[PDB]
DNA sequence: CCTGACTCG
DNA sequence: TGCGAGTCAGG
């Protein structure tokens, strides 16, 4: 059938009730400076559709949007909030966000539209956005009749679904997780995205020129060593050259043809001088295509800023992700790529970039949750955790720990956090499974509490059907009971890792909320720009650095109280590169 | 659109 | 098979 609603030509009093489901539709996937195609409001008085030009030009409606005492229930309120920010309109009073509610209830559902969330509660009186707008080249806003009913149906679904979603959240002990963590964070992410990060495009272009030169040199050096020209960026063409023309050993047979992955070539390097060059070529090639050309493509022509979008409802562990561009994967590990960060600068003159990061948050969280005496003491002494681990598993004094020993102990710690497995560790350290198993046994002997936790968390996952984080985020693991070893093992590793990675995510999210409250209380001009999993990047007047050096670490370190202290390091400088 | 390469915590 | 993510050239 059809859903009744008023297609209003002007805003009316009854459309401004103090409780309503609100839809401010932005169809463009990237909502920055994007158009709002329509508005829908559902409240105690009825269902309404408003043309944006009319609603957003009405002083009464705008005041309503900005009145924190007028409560709104929405789906992906950040999208609407940011689209409105670009129009100079403030959105306040969002008391419920269906996207975040659904995400917390079950991140694996992949809910990305009202229909998907409603289907969770057997409500299907609303169409999927894709069905209405289509996808790809066929994407398009339907005629008003169609658009209007869709927005109203979405608003009606939100209106109806709020109660049941909140009820289940409460049963899961996630009510505060939504109301006191994710929703307030949503508003903070909106400010960060809207603020954007300034890019020194002239610096990027010059780096681009220099890379084009080096890339040319390496490219020619590769054709020279191969005795012919070919597409180096073609794993297929590359494979023929390496394993056929040059007769290099085939140590890995992937899906189709051969494998020319990083660790495969790293092992082939000793056989021919071409391998090193191919690796370097790929390194520089990625910098050019993605961090030079790709980045320049998304920099706003006028402001020279990039405005990422933090997807707050995607990862299975509670982390955020970043896109167009992804500002959470800018090079830093290799010096040549790290230079890219010199192109990220403060948005105002005489300002600086300030970066604060948690030191070993994952292992500190593990110590807390597993309550391992040895691991908690290590952090209480603020020891170099990898050196300490080597001392324990290899039974040597601190002075006897060699560089190679620390390296392997470090790999063991990663394995432990990721969900330790003979095969996995062996593959990473390039050693036998038995040897890797020996390392693992030694680790558990030194950290019996961690062994206990890994055993218990897997059992708990099987009993309850899910695992939880410090702030009650959850992840269902049905595969934990699979009689297929490989499938079950994936689930077991997830049971071990999710509480760690997820809890670390919970912590920094609270740190961000606490920090913004502090910045506001102090009326500092400093503001957050980015979050990179265990670090927070801000920009501020140079005159605020001394205050930031004390405030940021303290806030981050005190976000939550664990059985071991939380440690935060920080640096600042003229560019992101210099904030080291 | 899919694969395999690279980037990050 | 070690955990969690995104982007791009070639197929
Ligand atoms: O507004 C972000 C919000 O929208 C979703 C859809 O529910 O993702 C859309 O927007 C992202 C940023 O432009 C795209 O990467 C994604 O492809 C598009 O569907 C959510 O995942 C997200 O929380
Ligand atoms: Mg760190």
């Amino acid at each position: 059938a059809a859903m009744a609603f008023t297609l209003a030509d002007r805003v009316t009093e009854e459309m401004l009730a103090d409780k309503a489901a609100l839809v401010v539709e932005v169809v463009e996937e990237n909502y920055h400076d994007a158009p709002i195609v329509g508005i829908a409001v559902v409240n105690e008085h009825g269902r309404f559709f408003l043309r944006p030009e009319t609603a957003l030009a009405d002083p009464q409606f705008v005041a309503w949007l900005g009145d924190e005492t007028k409560k709104k229930s929405m789906f992906d309120s950040k999208r609407a909030a940011v689209a409105l920010k670009w129009k100079g309109i403030e959105l306040c009073g969002v008391s419920f966000d269906l996207l975040l509610a659904a995400y917390l209830l079950d991140p694996a559902q992949g809910v990305d539209d009202v229909a998907a969330a409603a289907k969770m509660k057997q409500y299907e009186a609303v169409r999927p956005d894709e069905a209405v707008y289509g996808k790809g080249a066929k994407r398009a806003v339907p005629d008003e009749p169609v658009l209007a009913e869709h927005l109203v149906r979405k608003a009606a679904a939100i209106w109806e679904l709020e109660r049941p979603f909140l009820d289940e959240l409460r049963r899961n002990e996630q009510d505060r997780l939504l109301v006191e963590l994710e929703q307030p964070l949503s508003s903070i992410l909106a400010e960060m995205e809207f603020a954007g990060v300034k890019v020194d495009t002239k610096r990027l272009e010059q780096m681009g020129k220099e890379l084009a030169e080096q890339l040319g040199t390496v490219e020619q050096r590769i054709y020279e060593l191969a005795g012919q020209e070919f597409n180096i960026n073609s794993p297929k063409q590359l494979g023929v050259i390496l394993f056929e023309k040059l007769q290099l050993p085939v140590l890995k047979k992937t899906k189709t043809g051969y494998s020319t992955s990083a660790d495969v070539l790293e092992k082939l390097a000793p056989y021919h001088e071409i391998v090193e060059n191919i690796l370097h070529y790929r390194q520089l090639g990625k910098l050019q295509s993605t961090y030079i050309e790709g980045l320049l493509k998304v920099v706003r022509p006028d402001t020279k800023k990039v405005h990422t979008i933090f997807n707050q409802a995607l990862t299975q562990t509670g982390r955020l992700s970043s896109t167009e561009p992804n500002l959470q994967n800018i090079p830093i590990r290799l010096e040549e790529g790290r230079k890219i960060r010199q192109a990220f600068v403060p948005s105002e003159s005489d300002w600086l970039i300030f970066a604060a990061d948690y030191s070993q948050i994952e292992l500190r969280v593990l110590a807390h949750i597993a309550e391992d005496d040895n691991l908690m003491e290590a952090f209480r002494r603020d020891l170099d955790i990898h050196t300490k681990t080597a001392m324990d598993i290899f039974q040597v004094s601190e002075d006897e720990v060699t560089p190679n020993m620390r390296r392997q102990a470090k790999a063991v710690n990663f394995g432990i956090v990721y969900g330790i497995s003979d095969y996995g560790l062996a593959q990473n350290l390039n050693i036998s499974r038995k040897e890797a198993a020996e390392f693992i046994e030694r680790y558990f002997e030194s950290f019996p509490g961690v062994k206990r936790y890994m055993e218990n968390i897997v059992q708990e996952a099987k009993q309850k059907g899910y695992v939880t984080t410090l702030l009650h985020r959850r992840r269902y693991l049905p595969d934990i009971t699979s009689r297929n070893f490989n499938v079950r093992s994936f689930a077991e590793r997830m049971a071990m890792n999710t509480p760690i990675q997820g809890s670390a995510a919970d912590i920094i999210k609270k740190a961000m909320i606490d920090l913004n409250a502090r910045l506001k209380e102090e009326r500092l001009q400093a503001h957050l720009l980015l979050q990179v999993h265990d670090e927070l990047i801000l920009e501020a007047p140079k005159e605020e650095m001394e205050r930031l050096c004390r405030l940021v670490p303290e806030v981050m370190e005190q976000a939550v109280t664990l059985r071991v202290p939380l440690k935060v390091d920080y640096h600042y400088g003229s560019t992101w590169y210099d904030a080291k």
